[PDB]
C-alpha cells in the first residue's frame, strides 16, 4: 500500500466534477460562466533526472526560452 | 498494491466529469459556457532521463525555444 | 497488483464524460458551450530515455523549436 | 496484475464518452457545442529510447522543428 | 495478467462513445455540434527505439522538420 | 609556397641516413648495433576525419581492441 | 611561406642522422650501441577530426583498449 | 612567414643528429651506449577535435584504457 | 613572422643533438652512457579542443586508465 | 614577429646539446653518466580547451587515473 519513485518527472493535475450543475439543479438561465477546473498547464519549463552512476560522472545541460506568443495589431 | 518508477517521463492529466448538467438537470437554457476541465497542456517543456550506469559516464544536452504562434493584423 | 515502468516516455490523459448533459435532463435549449474535457496537448517537447549502460558511456542531443503556427492578416 | 515497461514510448489518450446527451435527455435545441473529450496531439516532439548496452556505448542524435502551419491573407 | 514492452513505439488513442444522443434521447433540433472524441494526431514527431546491445555500439540520427500547411489567399 | 589539408588523416616519418659509417670512416670491428632511425610505428589507433557538411547531421563510430600479440612457452 | 590544416590528424617524426659515426671517425671497435633516433611510435591512441557544419549536429564516438602484448613463461 | 592550425591533433617529434661520433673522433672503442634522441612515444592518449558549428551541437565521446603490456614469469 | 593556433592539440620535442662526441673527440673509452635527450613520452593523457560554436551547445567526454605494465617474477 | 595561441593544449620540450663531450675533448675514459637532457615526460595528466561560444552552453567530462606500472617479485 504505497508508491516508490526514482529520478522520475511527469507533470498532471487530477480533479473532479462530481454534480456540477447536477443533482437537482434547476439551472433555468446561465451566463458565459468560465471557471478553470483542474488542468495541467506549464510552458518553458526544464527539469533533469538521472539514476545511480559508479565512478566519476559529469552532468551538463543547457536551455533557452525568449518569448512565445505575439499577438498583432487587432 | 503499489507502483514503481525510475527514470519515467510523461505528460497527462486525470479527471471526471461525473454528473455534469445531469442528474434531474432542467437546464433550460444555457450562455456560451466555457470551463477548463482537466487535460494536458505542455509547450516548450524539455526533460532527461537516464537509468544506473557504471563507470566513467558523462551527459550532454542542449535545447531552445523561441517564440511559437504569431497573430497577424485582424 | 502494480505497475513497474523504467526509462519511459509517454504522453497522454484519461478523462470520463460519464452523465454530461444525460440522466434526466431536459436541456431544452443550449449555446455554444466548449469545455476542455481531458486530451493530451503537448508541442515543443523534447525528452531522452535510457537503460543500464555498463563501462564507458555518453549521451549527447540537441533539439532546436523556432515558431511554429502563423496567422496572416485578417 | 501489472505491467512493465522498458524504454517504451508512445503517445494516446483514453476517454469514455458513456451517456453525453443520453439517458432521458430531451434535448430539444442544441447550438453548435464544440467541447474536447480525449485525444492525443501532439507535434514537434521528439524522444529517445535505449535498451541495456554492455561496454563503451554513445548515442548522438539532433532534431530540428522551424514553423509548420501558414496562414495567406483573408 | 500483466503487458510487458521493450523499445516499442507507437501511437493510438482507445475512446467509447457509448450512449451518445442515445437511450431516450428526442434530439429533435441539433445545430453544428463538433467534439473531438478520441482520436491520434502527431505530426513532426522522430523517436528512437533500440533493444540490447554487448560490446561496443553507436546510434546516430539526424531529423528536420521546417513547414507543413501553407494556405493561400482566400 | 605552403601546403593546405583539411580532414586528412596519415601516419609516417621522414629521416635522413646521410653519411652514417661513412665519410672517412675506418669502422674496422662493429659489435651488434641497433638504432632506430626515423619510422612510422602505430598499432591500435582509431581515427575519424569529415568534412564539411549542411543541415542535420550525425557521426556514429564504435572501435574496440584487446590483446594482440601473445608469445607462448620458450 | 607558410601552412594551413584544419581538422587534420597526422602522427610521424622528423629527424637527421646527419654525420653519426662519420667525417674522419676512426671507430676501431664499437659495442652494441642502442640509441633512439626519431620516430613515430603510437599505440592505443584515438583521435576525432570534423570540419565545419550548418544547423543540428551530434557527434559519437566510442573506443576501448584492453592489454596488448603478453610474454609467457621463458 | 608563418603556420596556422585550427582542430589539428597530430603527435611527432624533432632532432637532429649532426655530429655524434664524427668529425675528428677517434672512437676507439665504446660500450653498450644508450641514448634517447629524439621521438614521439604515446600510448593510451585520446583527443578530440572539431571545427566551427552553427546551431543546436552535442558532442559525446568516451574511452577506456586498462593494462597493456604484461611480461609472465622469466 | 608569426604563427597562429586554435584548438590545436599535439605532443612532440625539439632537440640538437649538435657535436656530441666529435668536433676534436678522442673518446679512447666509453663506458654504458645512458642520457635522455629530447624525446616526446606521454601516456595516459587526454585532451579536449573544440572551435567556435553558436547557438546552444554542449560537450560530454569521459576517459578512464587503470594499471598499464605489469612485471611477473623475475 | 609573435606568436598568438588560443585554446591550444601541447606538450613539449626544447633543448640543445651542443658540443657535450666535443670540442678539444679527450675523454679518454667514461663511467657509467646518465643525464637528463631536455625531454617531455607527462602520465596522467589531463587537460579541457574550448574556443569562443555564444548562447547557451554547458561543458561536462571526467577521467579517472588509478595505478599505472606494477613490479613483481625480483
Amino acid at each position: 500500500a504505497g508508491k516508490t519513485k526514482e529520478g522520475v518527472l511527469y507533470v498532471g493535475s487530477k480533479t473532479k466534477e462530481g454534480v456540477v450543475h447536477g443533482v437537482a439543479t434547476v439551472a433555468e438561465k446561465t451566463k458565459e460562466q468560465v471557471t478553470n477546473v483542474g488542468g495541467a498547464v506549464v510552458t518553458g519549463v526544464t527539469a533533469v533526472a538521472q539514476k545511480t552512476v559508479e565512478g566519476a560522472g559529469s552532468i551538463a545541460a543547457a536551455t533557452g526560452f525568449v518569448k512565445k506568443d505575439q499577438l498583432g495589431k487587432n
